[PDB]
């Protein structure tokens, strides 16, 4: 991950803007950066913004952010994140683009929320969402 300084986030207002951000860190490898372009993004335009932008490694990027970052933060925003990325098109040929041991990940990643008891979600609503998934 490089030393040299960080590029400033101002909020995603649209597709590209969010892409451009996004590839920007996939290019940097940062985790830290995109885990703050989540704690701006709204989850209702993620799917919006993900509809032709969206990457095998910008999906596995803000994947690694969310199971590291978010779930410290807020994990009811990471379940939400989740819920509508479900909705994304793209992301349904990213699961098969991803090679099994990447995409355990993604199963760490419900593992974390598993764990977590909340006033926003239950393991009743984790156990049906992570099904189009298919973990």
């Amino acid at each position: 991950g490089p030393h040299m300084e960080k590029l400033p986030i101002a909020k995603p207002n649209n597709a590209y803007e969010f892409g451009q951000i996004i590839n920007a860190l996939s290019t940097r490898k940062d985790k830290e950066a995109c885990a703050h372009l989540l704690a701006i993004t709204a989850p209702k335009d993620l799917p919006m913004f993900l509809s032709n932008k969206l990457e095998g490694d910008t999906f596995l990027l803000l994947i690694q952010s969310l199971k590291n970052n978010l779930i410290e933060k807020d994990p009811s925003l990471v379940y939400q994140h989740l819920l509508y990325l479900s909705k994304a098109e793209r992301f349904k040929m990213m699961l098969t683009l991803i090679s099994k041991g990447q995409k355990e990940l993604i199963e760490q990643l419900f593992e974390d929320l598993s764990d977590t008891p909340n006033n926003h979600f239950t393991l009743e609503d984790i156990q049906a969402l992570k099904r189009q998934y298919e973990l």
